[PDB]
């Protein structure tokens, strides 16, 4: 493909080292404390004001104008708050070149000439720590530079800025790239980056989306943060429509109780996902996989199941409540399947059941009144209702509360 062929720097993990696999042999030095391949194959973590990754390019890279840079990034909550400014990726020798900075929930791409004049492409990824923002969530970033004099900023394949190289003169580029944060930070101030690639051309919006779609791993279910969802892992399962409500037994039926404190995220009864078929413990959940949900409630685990009887006292558009069952096992009544929803700003999925009648899970109020998760038949019409979207919140080191 023409896109890969353009790669002049590709940071990937091979044996157990982060190396350049572009073929141009750039030198890569990884600090001792730097953690690699913890969530995604080619990821790396940057934290405690020190440990860094140093990339030294070679003469192989015929210098020019047109070029592109892509990578995914996940920034911890404690780090997105700090009003302080942080440089995370630096490629500036004296005062010329580029660097990537984060400042108060904002990611900023800086390009400055020899006169020390810069332009900057900015993006508010946090947007007031909105649970609909990207704090501590993986998002795909792409920067492109061209001859006409335009540098654009893309977030998840969507153009967000674009500015022309005007008051910008000569921009000397050095053979070195430094990844890290030297400024003293908390033990909880951290961030992750994966699939860092440098391109020799100006990727087209279409080209960018092809890379995005390929690196997001479409067949892998994702947790709330964009990390792959895993079997035998604790998750606070929430409905997309009701981010501040937690699943609870309440009255012989599962319901969604309001978070006593909306500012908190980690609230409720942790649910573990088990595979019906035999798969290694904490392996990745893929869409189409059959699963079982165990809810931990008062020192005991229960299997979430679909009620056999309808919500009231059916023939078409039937509504079934969800319940807890003590006897654990591969009971078809508790067997569900899961599938990713394609969406540029939401890591969620749909849950289905093929027990006796094909149903899909959704949350709504029907009936004194209460928000209830239910399984409903003849749901084609609802495949795009956000009420059938579920998110799985894992306790992540990037969000401490």
């Amino acid at each position: 493909n023409s896109i890969n062929d353009s790669k002049i720097l590709s940071l990937q993990n091979k044996k157990n080292a982060l190396v350049d696999t572009s073929g141009y042999n750039a030198e890569v030095r990884v600090g001792d404390n730097v953690q690699l391949n913890t969530i995604y194959t080619n990821d790396f973590k940057l934290s405690s004001s020190g440990d860094k990754i140093i990339v030294n390019l070679n003469n192989n890279i015929a210098i020019y104008e047109n070029s592109s840079v892509s990578f995914w990034i996940k920034i911890s909550k404690d780090l997105t708050n700090s009003h302080n400014e942080y440089t995370i990726i630096n490629s500036i020798e004296q005062n010329s070149g580029w660097k990537l900075c984060i400042r108060n929930g904002n990611i900023e791409w800086i390009l400055q000439d020899v006169n020390r004049k810069y332009k900057s492409l900015i993006f508010d990824y946090s947007e007031s720590l909105s649970h609909t923002g990207y704090t501590n969530k993986w998002f795909f970033v792409t920067i492109t530079n061209n001859i006409m004099g335009y540098m654009k900023l893309y977030i998840n394949g969507e153009l967000k800025q674009s500015q022309k190289i005007e008051d910008l003169d000569e921009v000397k580029l050095d053979k070195t790239i430094v990844f890290g944060i030297d400024e003293n930070i908390d033990e909880n101030q951290m961030l992750w980056i994966r699939d860092f690639n440098i391109f020799s051309k100006e990727l087209s919006n279409e080209d960018i989306n092809i890379v995005y779609e390929g690196q997001i791993l479409r067949n892998v279910i994702k947790d709330y943060w964009g990390n792959p969802l895993k079997f035998d892992t604790e998750y606070y399962i929430i409905n997309d429509n009701y981010i501040d409500r937690y699943i609870a037994p309440e009255s012989n039926v599962l319901v969604l109780v309001q978070y006593p404190d909306r500012s908190k995220l980690y609230t409720g009864n942790p649910i573990t996902i088990k595979s019906v078929s035999d798969k290694n413990p904490y392996s990745r959940i893929l869409n189409g996989d059959n699963i079982i949900l165990h809810m931990l409630y008062n020192s005991r685990k229960y299997m979430i199941i679909r009620d056999t009887d309808t919500i009231y006292a059916c023939s078409q558009n039937c509504v079934y409540a969800l319940k807890l069952q003590s006897n654990l096992g591969n009971y078809g009544i508790g067997i569900f399947s899961i599938k990713n929803i394609v969406s540029k700003n939401k890591y969620c999925s749909q849950i289905f059941s093929s027990f006796r009648e094909n149903t899909m899970l959704l949350a709504d109020i029907y009936k004194k009144n209460a928000y209830t998760p239910v399984a409903v038949t003849n749901y084609e019409t609802k495949l795009l209702s956000t009420s059938s979207f579920w998110k799985f919140i894992s306790r992540d080191p990037g969000w401490v509360e």
